[PDB]
């Protein structure tokens, strides 16, 4: 039973439930996610919490992250997930399209001190954009 | 457009699984080359078997969502997204019970005001990944 | 060194070179690919040879199949390949677009009696279609 | 003739040739690309030139960006492109694999004062990652 994978599964559940009160349990104080850089300078558990909140706000409370597979190698975990949502909040300067979508994701996670220290994820941006009807942005984010 | 209306009825038939009225919009000589592996049937009967297979393989809850539909003369292009769960044998791959969703592009040719030729391109590789990349147990 | 994997690499090399003199070495007499049922009733090394020729005709002599990875499990091989080409011949009723494209592919091959007996391949149809400029078919026929 | 589309085509040409001496002609002094934030805090023509350099360093001098289609709506341009390269440089902590790859991209560009002022680019991250043999990162750094 991998502690690393169990922690990643808690992370996934956070996206599903939206509940982030306990994230300090598995999110390192120095947690970073380069994908968040455009939105905030926060780090650690508060950074992960703001990501989860953004997901529920933008892609609906009913947004789901489904697990396809999770593997590990030393202090690293690779998660193959699928995001299901509906576009209901402003997304980087694109007005809500109200469109359903689903997009595969690959996540790379690095563990330090038994907690998630670095988190990179690659949404299916283009696939999502297509399913959103390829909206034209209304403003720069 | 009556053509776009017909394609929307086709999409609904996948969603409801109800194929009693398909002769309304499916040409007697309807062909879908993607079906050749499974059957030699044509027309409304062929379309119905395709719909039945989707419900059997991808669950009763399988549905097609519309992204967009375009037309040009006697042709329609439908940009759709299939949502389902792999519950039935899929060309020799055993049921995985896994959820999946994959964009699709459908090209439809109308003759005599009905759908005469139908090509569709599922996201085979994306679906395969979401199904955990199963190894086939047999040749279809 | 897997003989099955070696056979699949010979298959890939045939698409690359267009050289098919020796395909009977590794293609089963009863070889079938369900994806080409629309085009011909051929089977065996004969079917494979014409499929290779069609690729070179439709996607140019310079069309390439690059290997990402190949794995095997008992009598089955899974090949992760990438096709590169330029669309220069009629393709299912769509006129040549002259467009460069590249698309990942997943191939599933079943061996029987030491030769490739069943071959299923999944091109990135939609990705390819996008890169071709999403052409409208001119005919539902071959033309 | 669209001056905007012409400008975006000069941008595309810069990725292809690696020739960036004239980028100030079409890149706004305040040009930003949020995709670059992990790597640099630069803005303007300098940021664009750095991006081009990184592409050539990481994906080889032979890297090419092919045009599928470009459209515009008011002060916005959408470019549908395809990147071709070979993974020859360290890529966010993943060692060079020497592997060929090609992946579609969608770019969204906003013009201000007749120059490219904001640039968002969605590579096919997952498809590229696959073609690179899904490498495990050697560092987070
Ligand atoms: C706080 C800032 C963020 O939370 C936004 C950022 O998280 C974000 C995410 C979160 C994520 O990585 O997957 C759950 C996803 C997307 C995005 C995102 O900013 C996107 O911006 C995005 C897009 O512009 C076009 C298509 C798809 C997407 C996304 O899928
Ligand atoms: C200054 C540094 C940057 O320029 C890096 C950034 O360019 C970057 C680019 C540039 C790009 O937009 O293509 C024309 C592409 C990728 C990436 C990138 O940082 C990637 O990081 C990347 C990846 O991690 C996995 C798969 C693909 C990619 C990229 O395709
Ligand atoms: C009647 C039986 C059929 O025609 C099977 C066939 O419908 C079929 C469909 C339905 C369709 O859209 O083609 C018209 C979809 C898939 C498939 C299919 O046979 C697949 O076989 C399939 C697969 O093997 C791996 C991933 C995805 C798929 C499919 O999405
Ligand atoms: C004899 C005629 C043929 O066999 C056509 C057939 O070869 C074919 C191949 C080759 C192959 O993968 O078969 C084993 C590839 C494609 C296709 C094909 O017929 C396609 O039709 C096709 C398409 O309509 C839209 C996008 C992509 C493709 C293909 O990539």
């Amino acid at each position: 039973r991998s502690e690393q994978i169990a922690a990643v599964r808690r992370m996934v559940e956070a996206y599903n439930t939206g509940k982030t009160d306990d994230v300090a349990d598995y999110i390192h104080p120095e947690y970073m996610n380069p994908g968040t850089l455009e939105f905030t300078s926060l780090r650690g558990p508060e950074l992960f919490a703001i990501n989860v909140a953004w997901v529920k706000k933008t892609f609906s409370e009913e947004a789901r992250l489904e697990e396809v597979g999770i593997e590990e190698r030393a202090d690293w975990v690779r998660a193959r997930l699928v995001l299901y949502g509906r576009h209901v909040g402003e997304m980087v300067g694109m007005a809500p399209t109200g469109r359903l979508f689903s997009g595969e994701q690959i996540h790379l996670l690095h563990f330090v001190d038994g907690k998630i220290h670095h988190h990179r994820d690659w949404p299916d941006y283009q696939g999502t954009y297509r399913q959103l009807g390829e909206p034209w942005p209304e403003t720069e984010h």
